């Protein structure tokens, strides 16, 4: 039952090994790396590992980001290439320090792998560039498969602990994304502290405002300096809200102990496409 080493796994891996490439599946030590490498998904990260933003779910560092590196978009082109991925995710920090908060930086990623590799699956996943619309335009004309911008928690929650953000702004990102054309996500961070009423009404709030896919999974604490963990959600309240999901008609839904933001999401996207072109017949 549980993914055990297989041929495509061990493939990317001296792949990457050789090119010495950098991936958020390795350097996070996610254990979903066999299943996700075996379907010729990975995820990487842009923009460095020092944000200008402070979450309180968040294990990446709050901090002085590095100076834009220009060449960092032919990287991840590259990396994508060299590992032949059939879906890859594209993840980055805030960078309020940038005048542009980085959406050249973005859409310029998307674009490079896009022209190097025609049949890989690509998954943007942004922060809001404080919902300024010539920022989002820049990025969405990229045109990645899937937009994803994470509101991760209820608002009572959002409020505390994202204070960079706001909820109604995240919500109008995705609004934006949806009415830009681009199938759109989101995800929801259960044991915060948010009632279940709260993560009902969230979901709702998400299709509402033109989510299309949507990831529903387990708080797991970085370290003690980060929020407390308030529940252990079970598997039957996790059936529950993906029930919920999929009533509201979300286009795609996983719900259970996902650990990170990228699980299945060459499947979730497929599920989506599909649905989306059956639909336009
Ligand atoms: S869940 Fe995401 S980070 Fe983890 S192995 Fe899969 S693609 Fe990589
Ligand atoms: S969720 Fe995004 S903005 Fe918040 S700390 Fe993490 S990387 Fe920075």
């Amino acid at each position: 039952t549980r993914a055990r080493i297989g041929p495509e796994y061990t493939e990317l891996k001296n792949l990457v090994r050789r090119e010495g490439l950098h991936t958020v599946c390795e350097e996070a030590g996610c254990p979903n790396i066999f299943e996700c490498w075996e379907d010729r998904e990975a995820t990487f990260l842009i923009g460095g590992d020092q944000c200008t933003r402070r979450c309180d779910f968040c294990q990446i560092d709050t901090g002085k980001p590095a100076e834009l590196d220009r060449d960092e978009p032919r990287r991840v082109a590259d990396s994508v290439r060299t590992m032949g991925l059939r879906y890859a995710t594209v993840t980055g920090v805030a960078r309020d320090d940038l005048p542009d908060g980085g959406a050249w930086l973005y859409a310029a990623t998307v674009r490079a792998i896009k022209e190097l590799n025609p049949s890989t699956g690509v998954e943007l996943l942004i922060p809001d560039f404080n919902g300024e619309p010539t920022r989002l335009a820049e990025v969405f004309e990229s045109g990645p498969e899937v937009l994803a911008h994470n509101v991760e928690t209820v608002p009572r929650i959002f409020k505390r602990i994202r204070p960079a953000f706001t909820y109604r702004r995240s919500l109008g990102v995705l609004t934006a994304a949806r009415d830009a054309g681009l199938v759109t996500k989101s995800n929801l961070i259960l044991g915060l502290g948010e009632t279940s009423d709260e993560v009902r009404t969230a979901l709702g709030d998400l299709r509402d405002a033109g989510c299309d896919i949507v990831t529903i999974t387990q708080y797991l604490r970085p370290s003690a300096r980060h929020h407390p963990v308030e529940r252990w959600v079970k598997p039957e309240e996790f059936v529950q809200f993906a029930r919920f999901a999929e009533g509201l008609g979300f286009a795609g839904v996983l719900a259970g102990p996902l650990v990170r933001s990228s699980y299945r999401a060459g499947r979730l996207y497929e599920q989506a496409r599909n649905s989306r072109a059956l639909a336009s017949r």
